[PDB]
């Protein structure tokens, strides 16, 4: 079976735990201790293949982003500071890499909300300045998820395959 080593980074408070959560365990979990930094496995089939997902869900190190193989760049879609922090993440990440194309998503959570202030147009555009795929998901409502971090095993995988 594939393995997948995923790792979720972000602002504290976006929703990473609650992303990776309603991923393996499909409901919404609010209050998780955000000092918490551990990793959760699920096998999955995604287009035809079995395969091992080994999420890493980070609270806040090259270290780990060395061994990751594809990354969820998530930001609140109500918090903007978190969707500027998104920069700084992706450079973090190209750096230890030592890469200019490494497998990411840029993911915009809680759209569940109505007090937007990240229009989906903005990250839009910035996700297509990275060359990389933008979902908006909502880790209370579900929408989204399975298509966030299944999309970046999909980026994995073409990136292997070239
Ligand atoms: N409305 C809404 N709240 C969310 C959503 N995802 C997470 N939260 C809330 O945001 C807070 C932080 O979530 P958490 O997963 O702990 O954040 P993390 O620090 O990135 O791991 C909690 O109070 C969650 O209940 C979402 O999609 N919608």
């Amino acid at each position: 079976m594939t393995e997948y080593k995923l790792v979720v980074v972000g602002a504290g408070g976006v929703g990473k735990s609650a992303l990776t959560i309603q991923l393996i365990q499909n409901h919404f979990v609010d209050e998780y201790d955000p000092t918490i930094e551990d990793s959760y496995r699920k096998q999955v089939v995604i287009d035809g293949e079995t395969c091992l997902l080994d999420i890493l869900d980070t609270a806040g190190r090259d270290q780990y982003m060395r061994t990751g193989e594809g990354f969820l760049c998530v930001f609140a879609i109500n918090n903007t500071k978190s969707f500027e922090d998104i920069h700084q993440y992706r450079e973090q990440i190209k750096r230890v890499k030592d890469s200019d194309d490494v497998p990411m998503v840029l993911v915009g959570n809680k759209c569940d909300l109505a007090a937007r202030t990240v229009e989906s147009r903005q990250a839009q555009d910035l996700a297509r300045s990275y060359g990389i795929p933008y979902i908006e998901t909502s880790a209370k409502t579900r929408q989204g998820v399975e298509d966030a971090f299944y999309t970046l095993v999909r980026e994995i995988r073409q990136h292997k395959l070239r």
